[PDB]
């Protein structure tokens, strides 16, 4: 249980950036909405709803050694770069992404949701 | 049937250059040879016997892509670039070779004994 206190909330339905407002979590999901327990500082910030990326590709990353590599490496080896890639993925403000290609992609998904690793929310595709 | 005049020879066996010789050529081995038919004018140069070089890969070559090139060409691939190679090693004086690596060099060897491309005497190891 937290309670925001924004200086500035963007209404992502009616595209508009209100005033002050107080936002109450508790349980994982938003349960008020106070317009005017802990508390976490952000009267100087506009707070907007975490952000979706449609298309990515989490098990991979372009590279001038990309074209040989995968005559050499295993994705054992591409799982170890995903940790990374999703970590910093979650940390620029995107909370959930679509993954649209790549068998990697599904056990990332199992681990960040086990909690074992940091990461978005992932809706994997898998095999193209 | 042809008669070389050299200005000069190189005695392998002794290590010493003599003088002006005549060399007289029949049925592809030395028939005669003179101190002091067609005709060929070296009476201005120094004759010497075909060199040998006891080790060449003649299947390949060194570049950039060597590396990543063996996943997605064929061997096949590779005969059309030897073609060149051994022309190439025997105009350049090198009358027989040792291949000491490479399955495309007894097929090189049989297609020049044939006659079908130019090239060396190939004495081809195979499989290392």
């Amino acid at each position: 249980p937290v309670a925001l206190h924004c200086g500035k909330l963007f209404d992502a339905r009616s595209g508009r950036v209100l005033g002050p407002h107080t936002v109450v979590v508790r349980d994982g999901r938003i349960d008020q909405l106070i317009s005017g327990l802990a508390a976490v500082d952000l009267r100087n910030r506009t707070c907007l709803p975490g952000w979706t990326d449609l298309h990515v590709h989490l098990g991979d990353e372009s590279s001038p050694q990309s074209y040989s590599e995968g005559f050499r490496l295993d994705p054992i080896d591409f799982a170890y770069r995903s940790v990374g890639y999703a970590e910093r993925t979650l940390l620029a403000g995107f909370t959930s992404v679509r993954d649209l290609g790549g068998e990697v992609s599904p056990h990332l998904r199992d681990a960040v949701n086990q909690g074992l690793v940091k990461g978005p929310r992932i809706f994997a595709a898998g095999k193209s």
